[PDB]
């Protein structure tokens, strides 16, 4: 009804879209694309569009548009998935350049939480990066519609906050610092809960700046009110980088 309305700006026509579930290569109009094929439900998918069609951030992963399977079109990012680029062997970036990409992530969550926006699943598999290596924040796989990456209290009241995807973070820090490392390789899925309560967490990376390892531990507080905001974690991270 005014849903049906609302969401007229996002909707793509499909005398604008050529497309050639997963993620295929598309042409659109209004230029290169991704669209993604989706295989009630779709009223939230629809609050949705009308969400993330508002952002504008270089490191946020825009949208274009949707389609009525419904179809996500985003745009086409050269080199993938940021935790597939620091494992790949063509790719050989400085501890500097990982530290930029991780300050990136937090400027883009800075923006999405100055908007109310709690992502859910941050993760290094869920960012891209373009042609010129900037790092987008994106979600490859619906999460508002991953244990190892989730914040105590996530893990036991199923609650999701800013201060949870801060918890996130921390974990995504630590997979760049270790360039795309499992995070907890020999905790079980079933165990990670009772070993976060213990009091234990991830060890410093060998080639991690100690001062960094200091933000990914205010990352991992029992306490969400204890953590540091994102706008904090942009302020550390540039200071570090700045002197680096
Ligand atoms: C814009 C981008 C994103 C996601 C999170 C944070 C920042 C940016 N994004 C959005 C959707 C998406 C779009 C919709 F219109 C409805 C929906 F259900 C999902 C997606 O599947 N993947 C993805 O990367």
């Amino acid at each position: 009804p005014e849903l049906v309305q609302a969401v007229q700006h996002v909707v793509i026509g499909p005398s604008s879209l050529i497309v050639h579930g997963c993620v295929y290569h598309g042409t659109l109009l209004d230029i290169h694309c991704a669209v993604k094929s989706l295989n009630g439900e779709v009223s939230q998918f629809l609050t949705e569009g009308i969400i993330m069609k508002d952002f504008s951030h270089p490191n946020v992963l825009s949208l274009l548009g949707i389609c009525l399977s419904p179809l996500v079109v985003l745009p086409y990012m050269k080199h993938g998935d940021l935790r597939n680029f620091i494992r790949n062997e063509t790719h050989n970036p400085t501890v500097k350049d990982l530290i930029g990409f991780g300050l990136q992530v937090a400027k883009g969550m800075k923006y999405l939480a100055s908007k109310k926006f709690v992502h859910r699943d941050l993760a290094a598999r869920n960012c891209m990066l373009d042609e010129k290596f900037t790092v987008k924040v994106a979600d490859f796989g619906l999460a508002r519609v991953p244990v190892k990456w989730m914040a105590l209290e996530s893990l036991q009241t199923q609650k999701f906050t800013t201060k949870s995807d801060v918890w996130s973070f921390g974990v995504l820090l630590w997979e760049l610092m270790t360039r795309g490392a499992p995070p907890y390789p020999d905790v079980n899925t079933f165990d990670i809960t009772v070993y976060l309560l213990q009091g234990r967490r991830l060890l410093q990376p060998e080639y991690c700046p100690d001062p960094l390892y200091e933000v990914m531990l205010k990352c991992w507080h029992p306490k969400a009110e204890m953590r540091p905001s994102f706008s904090e974690l942009v302020s550390r991270i540039s200071a570090i980088f700045s002197t680096f």
